[PDB]
């Protein structure tokens, strides 16, 4: 690891969250559609 761009990053818009789990980088959770 280094700098992953493949993950969404804070403040950038995330899917609904429960079907994937996984999408924001490091400790970011998707909420209200939102990586925080």
């Amino acid at each position: 690891d280094e700098t992953p761009d493949e993950c969404v990053t804070r403040g950038n818009f995330c899917a609904t969250p429960e079907v994937h789990g996984d999408w924001c980088c490091g400790s970011l959770k998707c909420v209200s559609n939102s990586c925080r």
